């Protein structure tokens, strides 16, 4: 079998992308944040909390003949940004892109955090990191890639995300006029159930290239990239009158600059992100300062290959027995 489905930036600046996702019987279609990075399937529901609800789509399992309450099975999760939610568990079917899986667990939230109540455009999320990090207790739950892998025709899916436009996840096959070029595959470590991979360096503008392993995550959940200090330094360095404020928390950048391009090895490859797609707009409304899409990731422990980088490439994540991360320009 396979899948197809298309994702749609929340916003103008892309700060998240959705994708619709078909829930029961009948179908109850929530536009989910499909995450990389994470590894529950959650959604906004008729037992989250009203006072927490603000625009969003719910999943009401009672409405569905193929939902069936887990029982026992509890669930709570902290997010990087420091968001979270927390809820109880269904099994159901869910179904993306035409590919269906039966006995997905569907974790309702009865609570969630401020950032996910005032995000009306997102309805909960589809984590396709591995099913190690999945926080269902005491029984732990497959991820919804997981569940659908032996009956895809190949054992991969694709993130495809637009630059302010739409684009595709695929699920069980590789389009092959989707990219430009070949597909450089590089390894993964699954030690701390992430996507985990070594990039080989990164060039700043038309600047030389530095061969230098920069060991992070291919995150779609993730907005902006995430670098080591020295690197990201390096690139602000190129723009006029950018600088690093403690106030707003990251690098921002006259909104007049035009803004160089950051090329990330995979390999022998090179996948170069254009100046645009590190621009994320005014701090706040009206302001001439704007905030940059590359971000250090010191103190968060880990760097992160979030969509700034993503939606530079066509990218297969390769489930296979030993898993890969494939990459292509576009």
């Amino acid at each position: 079998s396979t899948g197809s489905a298309t994702t749609t930036p929340i916003d103008s600046l892309d700060d998240a992308y959705i994708t619709p996702v078909q829930i029961g019987t009948p179908a109850q279609t929530l536009n989910l944040d499909f995450d990389t990075g994470s590894s529950d399937l959650w959604v906004f529901s008729s037992e989250t909390t009203a006072s927490e609800v603000d625009g969003q789509t719910i999943y009401t399992p009672s409405k569905s003949t193929t939902a069936k309450l887990l029982s026992g099975a509890t669930w709570s999760i902290s997010y990087g940004d420091g968001s979270s939610s927390s809820g109880d568990v269904y099994t159901d079917t869910v179904s993306v892109g035409g590919l269906t899986v039966t006995g997905q667990a569907v974790e309702s939230a009865k609570k969630v955090s401020s950032s996910f109540t005032e995000d009306s455009t997102i309805d909960g999320l589809l984590g396709l990191a591995f099913s190690t990090l999945n926080t269902v207790s005491p029984t732990q739950q497959k991820t919804f890639f997981d569940n659908a892998k032996a009956s895809l025709d190949s054992p991969v899916f694709t993130a495809d995300l637009g630059y302010h436009a739409p684009g595709t996840y695929n699920f069980g096959f590789i389009d092959t006029t989707a990219y430009t070029g070949s597909i450089t595959y590089t390894a993964v470590s699954t030690k701390q159930g992430f996507w985990e991979w070594t990039s080989t360096g990164y060039a700043v503008g038309s600047g030389t290239f530095k061969s230098t392993s920069i060991d992070g995550i291919a995150d779609t959940g993730t907005t902006l990239l995430y670098l080591p200090a020295t690197v990201v330094s390096a690139y602000w360095a190129q723009v006029s009158g950018a600088k690093s404020s403690s106030s707003v928390g990251g690098y921002v950048f006259p909104c007049s600059a035009t803004l160089p391009s950051f090329t990330f090895g995979v390999g022998s490859a090179r996948i170069v992100i254009p100046g645009d797609y590190i621009d994320f707009g005014p701090i706040s409304t009206g302001s001439s300062s704007c905030f940059g899409g590359i971000q250090s990731s010191a103190g968060i422990g880990i760097n992160i290959f979030g969509d700034v980088a993503l939606k530079a490439a066509f990218v297969v994540f390769n489930g296979a027995t030993t898993p890969t991360l494939g990459f292509a320009s576009k």
